[PDB]
DNA sequence: TCTGGGGTCCTAGGACCC
DNA sequence: GGGTCCTAGGACCC
């Protein structure tokens, strides 16, 4: 019994929203981010930026030393939220069966679908089309018969096309198929797989299952399974956010207590406004803080209480801040809290 | 050039329970 | 000693 799956991707998603509202971003770099003198870096840029080497996650100051007529943009939620509820109320005319893994992605189940003669394929195009028509943007597709082969093959034929991956084409796929692509696989992981030799998942099939478990616990099981091709990962829909946090990074460290405390200040609205959006009465399970320093090492208090309280968050943000400073610089404070378990 | 902010999931020791 | 909650931290993704 093979499934059918759709991974939908917006392309450049916020550039792409940035320049379908505005024309003249069109053909010169662009990228959304926090600038240089504000520690920032690039949420993604457009396809004339990339060209210089402009990749997502990367320190502005690269950015321009990269391409120093780089367009910075603060970037405008709202307006990629708008456009992410559209396209989920479009895949809505094709499935309800929908797990979306962010703004811009999407897993779609079509295998009981009777829409485009049960063809994905159609259904995929049929959705990068509609999509292009009433909102002006472009999308990309993979289909396979698994989340992670259709999500890798979402990203082959990028921008504005798709990529089928039938049950047949997959063991050719997995043979040259790189452990990195594998989403889960990120740098550390690829690094060890690579200090031992393994690099595709051909290179794992021919390993112990036994020996994997021992070495990397789970997430080896994992591995072997997305070698095999195996993803049993059933498309959820049902998903439900955990938690909500809010962090800042300033421009420069700050040294004084009363300086992290004029950040708090700051940032509880902040959370507050955003925990009573989906929790009116603003009852969480455990609430807590975040400190990054210098040394950029990071630590977390986070303990059980009752419903977002502002001066517990600044008392353990206080508690934090002596016994585990040690003298460090601070580049960031956070607050956080985890939602009840229903 | 020097490292966001919003999240998920996983691990692991002690506490606590039986 | 096996569950399970508590807390801290790390790897990963968008
Ligand atoms: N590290 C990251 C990665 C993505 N993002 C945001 C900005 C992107 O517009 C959006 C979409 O995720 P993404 O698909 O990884 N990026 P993007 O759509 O630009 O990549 P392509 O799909 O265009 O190759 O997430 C981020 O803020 N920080
Ligand atoms: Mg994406
Ligand atoms: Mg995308």
């Amino acid at each position: 019994g093979s499934r059918k799956i759709i991974h939908v991707d917006m392309d450049c998603f916020f550039a792409a929203v940035e320049m379908r509202d505005n024309p003249a971003l069109r053909d010169i770099p662009i990228a959304i981010g926090g600038s240089r003198e504000r520690r920032g870096v690039i949420s993604t840029a457009n396809y004339p930026a990339r060209k210089f080497g402009v990749r997502s996650a990367m320190p502005t100051g690269m950015a321009l030393a990269l391409c120093p007529h780089l367009t910075l943009l603060p970037g405008r939620f709202d307006a990629y939220k708008e456009a992410s509820n559209h396209i989920r109320e479009i895949f809505s005319r094709y499935t309800s069966r929908i797990e979306p893994l962010s703004l811009d992605e999407a897993y779609l189940d079509v295998t009981d679908s009777v829409h485009c003669h049960g063809s994905a394929t159609l259904i995929a195009q049929e959705i990068r089309q509609t999509i292009f028509n009433e909102l002006q943007l472009t999308a990309s597709a993979g289909v396979a018969p698994v989340k992670f082969l259709a999500k890798i093959a979402s990203d082959m034929n990028k921008p504005n096309g798709q990529f089928v991956i039938t049950p047949a084409e997959v063991p050719a796929f997995l043979q040259t198929l790189p452990l990195a692509k594998i989403p889960g696989v990120g740098k550390v992981s690829a690094a060890k797989l690579e200090a031992m030799g393994l690099r595709t998942c051909g290179d794992v099939q021919a390993c112990d299952l036994v020996m994997l478990l021992k070495r990397f616990g789970k997430f080896g099981r994992i591995l072997w399974e997305r070698s095999q091709g195996i993803d049993e990962r059933d498309v959820n829909s049902e998903r439900l956010r955990k938690s909500v946090g809010v962090e800042r990074t300033m421009a420069e460290d700050i040294h004084h207590w009363s300086e992290c405390e004029a950040i708090i200040e700051r940032l509880y609205p902040e959370l507050e406004r955003r925990l009573a959006k989906v929790k009116p009465d603003l009852l969480i399970a455990r609430q807590g803080v975040k400190l990054k320093f210098d040394d950029f090492q990071q630590t977390t208090q986070e303990h059980v209480w009752p419903r977002l309280n502002k001066a517990d968050l600044i008392a353990t943000a206080r508690k934090t801040w002596d016994e585990r400073r040690g003298g460090r610089g601070v580049r960031l404070v956070g607050l956080h809290v985890t939602l009840l378990d229903p």
